[PDB]
């Protein structure tokens, strides 16, 4: 029983995968119901995006201008219409293996599962983090745009991101399925750079009960630390604000290890301080800041003695 | 751009699993064609898994006395036939859902998938390597037994592991899809450890070989060490030694970038007696071997399937 970052599985997501090839251009769509979805950047080629006008180019395109295949058998665009960032086409023959779903925004310090595909098929299912950033650290290769980003609630797929490029650091941005980008991204060819990055304060403590729940506590101390006192230390460092929403969600997980939020962000602040080796945590030298409450909550189940 | 930790898509298994009750007990099974497998321990009340006579204990146990279940459809088994470490309770229609597949068995160091599943519905997707110990470190809560680990190599799932216990030290184990159990494990509570691991080596190795094609380099150069000096020292980090039989299936790895392998090895001692104090490789502070040279290249390479 030890800790693991996993993924949903892939499974559902897989069954809305297609292939969205325009012009010389081939890149990913997810097909649900008699829709389909795809990049709009699709229907560009490496000069439109120097000023691309989706609206104009875009009318320069009808319905089979698009050739889409559902594995071997290419579907039947009846009609083409856009949506921000996306591509709406419609089809011939609503997806008979689209499953409970729903579109969602994702926020930073929440996590999700990537089926990354290529023209169309998987090669792979990772998890990671909506960085603070508005960024991701996937990993996407030509032909990944038009990947979804997922979470399964019960039966239900809940969509939230769709990959479209990568930026100057080998990071990647996205959308959500509505179409608008996670950012200050836009998806034209032009200068642009992820801002500073710094860290999610909510999945650093996950981790560190994780931690102690698996075992050592010698970053922990009488110390009691007030819900400014922590906050101030926080803007120092790149570790955002602890709001009283984390609070509450750190609660569970609080209970459980008969340890206070408030004792566990001080025993923080001497993290910064060093927390150096000597006995590291759970081996990483550094803090794990992908690993969310509900993760850890999830795995390892323990109980809480009342 | 980036390189993650990569699991294998799950859909072509997930269709796969069922739930194989049994009076109280409950597992997850493995449902091809006919077919169904799953952990012999199932037909075990209490502290029976203390006392497995089991090809005795199944014998008064009859087809009725298991629930094979298919998230509704009640499977008719029949084929209380004992195989190994595993059951091979047949039932009436064959899985239609049935992938084309194979049961080979892997050897240490290599890597697979896990779709670790509860009451023979898919939980989640991971990707861990068969240690050297003979072990999987991975996660795995109550009811995880009948779990499976596979590979895909282009339309073709090859199963090659069945979650069956957890050691004490947290740790897990489990047999081929034939029954028969990896390293020297068996399925009761004698009481059994795992020995001591080492480090793949050939997979930290080719760890690296990501690293660099992602840029991300720092360490490409170094006294040029030799072949037995190299792994001599492994040994004094806990690095099992190689063959060139090893190294010749990195031709391709070398044949990506022009980096020698030797050289490449002597970053490993600069990485240990030394280490890398502050700068990181591709995130992660230890050195990672749960990555074999074709994950790498699979990965690196956009490798889909179908």
């Amino acid at each position: 029983s030890g800790f693991r970052k996993m993924a949903f599985p892939s499974g559902k997501v897989e069954g809305c995968m297609v292939q969205v090839t325009c012009g010389t251009t081939t890149l990913n769509g997810l097909w649900l119901d008699d829709t389909v979805y795809c990049p709009r950047h699709v229907i560009c080629t490496a000069e439109d995006m120097l000023n691309p006008n989706y609206e104009d180019l875009l009318i320069r395109k009808s319905n089979h201008s698009f050739l889409v295949q559902a594995g071997n058998v290419q579907l039947r665009v009846i009609g083409h219409s856009m949506q921000n960032c996306l591509l709406r086409l419609k089809v011939d023959t609503s997806n008979p293996k689209t499953p409970k779903y729903k579109f969602v925004r994702i926020q930073p310090g929440q996590t999700f599962s990537v089926l990354a595909c290529y023209n169309g098929s998987p090669s792979g299912v990772y998890q990671c983090a909506m960085r603070p950033n508005h960024t991701i650290k996937g990993s996407f290769l030509n032909g990944s745009a038009g990947s979804v980003g997922f979470n399964i609630d019960y039966d239900c797929v809940s969509f939230c991101y769709m990959h479209h490029m990568e930026l100057p650091t080998g990071v990647h941005a996205g959308t959500d399925l509505e179409g608008k980008f996670y950012g200050p991204f836009v998806d034209r060819q032009t200068a642009q750079a992820a801002g500073t990055d710094t860290t999610i304060t909510l999945n650093v403590l996950a981790w560190l009960y994780a931690a102690v729940i698996n075992g050592d506590r010698w970053f922990l101390n009488r110390f009691t630390t007030t819900l400014n006192d922590f906050n101030l230390v926080a803007m120092k460092y790149n570790y955002e604000p602890l709001t009283q929403d984390h609070v509450d969600i750190l609660g569970p997980l609080s209970a459980q290890t008969g340890i206070a939020v408030l004792d566990m962000c001080a025993a923080l602040k001497e993290l910064l301080q060093n927390g150096m080796n000597g006995r590291t945590i759970l081996g990483s030298t550094i803090l794990e800041d992908e690993f969310t409450p509900f993760d850890v909550v999830r795995q390892c189940s323990g109980v809480t003695f009342q």
